[PDB]
């Protein structure tokens, strides 16, 4: 029902969705910090313009006036600065600043890079991811980028078919933390 860019008040909702990703990565920080505290830390980092999951980097899909899914991405040149805000928030809260997060080696030069499309578990099976993805060319374009890019795991040929059908084309191959990926791009107006 509504697609809009995230606001500062979408912090907790974005943080809940991001928690799912962390931990699916099995980040060791989740053994040391409770879920509730991790959500608070993430939400606070959300308020930084440059954060990986900063609201300014995020498109929201609103279903029944509630955050149902988010699409998150950034210019490729921003990849080395995106995790700094979360390290700053950790330092503020007395935690070690050098928590293991993402390996920052996944983009190609000159794309708007799609980091994640995440759909709330309560709203699966409703087309939300695929609609968020339809909205993304205009985001790349407004960013001055002529390519929108992404990585799909080799063992996700279903997702890869989905992106193919939306105009994405295989461009390279990457290995990140043992997993192999197809890097795909779609040209933008």
């Amino acid at each position: 029902s509504l697609i809009r860019s995230a606001t500062k008040e979408d912090g907790q909702a974005i943080a809940r969705l991001v928690l799912v990703i962390l931990k699916d990565m099995e980040l060791p920080i989740l053994e040391e910090v409770s879920e509730e505290q991790m959500i608070d830390l993430l939400a606070e980092a959300t308020a930084y313009p440059t954060y990986r999951y900063g609201y300014q980097r995020i498109l929201v899909y609103e279903h029944a006036g509630e955050v149902a899914g988010i699409a998150v991405g950034y210019p490729a040149e921003d990849e080395k600065i995106i995790d700094e805000p979360l390290r700053e928030v950790f330092k503020k809260h007395g935690l070690a600043e050098d928590v293991r997060l993402f390996i920052e080696e996944e983009t190609l030069p000159n794309e708007w890079y799609l980091d994640t499309i995440s759909v709330d578990e309560r709203f699966r099976g409703m087309g939300i991811g695929s609609k968020l993805l339809d909205a993304l060319p205009e985001v790349a374009k407004a960013s001055g980028k002529q390519a929108l890019g992404l990585n799909v795991d080799f063992d996700n040929p279903g997702a890869r078919k989905l992106y193919a059908s939306k105009g994405f084309k295989d461009v390279t191959t990457m290995t990140i933390s043992g997993h192999l990926y197809n890097h795909m791009q779609k040209e933008v107006e």
